């Protein structure tokens, strides 16, 4: 998978950092599955009501990272130190 693999639903990721509340609200965005949720961003994070700093951050970094394994640049990064 280049482009995105999907697996789980937005509720299981989003469940691993306590952000499955909001899962309700990526499918209303147009997000019903992760292979588009590794492909978005604050932006788009934002359009789902998620401003909370306290949580925008968990969700979005919790992206953030969950795609960077897909393709590593310049170091590791599936690797869990």
């Amino acid at each position: 998978g280049s482009s995105g693999s999907s697996g789980l639903t937005v509720g299981d990721w989003l469940d691993s950092i306590r952000m499955g509340r909001y899962r309700d609200h990526f499918a209303a965005g147009g997000y019903s599955s992760l292979g588009m949720v590794l492909r978005m961003n604050a932006q788009d994070v934002r359009a789902l009501g998620i401003t909370l700093m306290g949580h925008q951050k968990k969700i979005l970094g919790s992206i953030q990272t969950m795609r960077a394994q897909l393709t590593s640049t310049q170091g590791s990064g599936p690797s869990s130190g």
